[PDB]
């Protein structure tokens, strides 16, 4: 899950591979650029914490929905 617990500093070392199911996302943020790959974290009703490849169509509309 990713290295650390702090937004402003945590990073992933590799992302999901399954897809998280909309209706348990409940809230992200974007890694750092001081990391050495981007990514986004997903926040999940059970109380996990996802990376997740930004890349990815699906990623994007979630952070969009999240976000706005
Ligand atoms: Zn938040
Ligand atoms: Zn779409
Ligand atoms: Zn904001």
């Amino acid at each position: 899950a990713p290295m650390g617990s702090d937004p402003a500093t945590a990073c992933c070392f590799s992302y999901t591979a399954r897809k998280l199911p909309r209706n348990f996302v409940v809230d992200y943020y974007e890694t750092s650029s001081l990391c050495s790959q981007p990514a986004v974290v997903f926040q999940t009703k059970r109380s996990k914490q996802v990376c997740a490849d930004p890349s990815e169509s699906w990623v994007q509309e979630y952070v969009y929905d999240l976000e706005l």
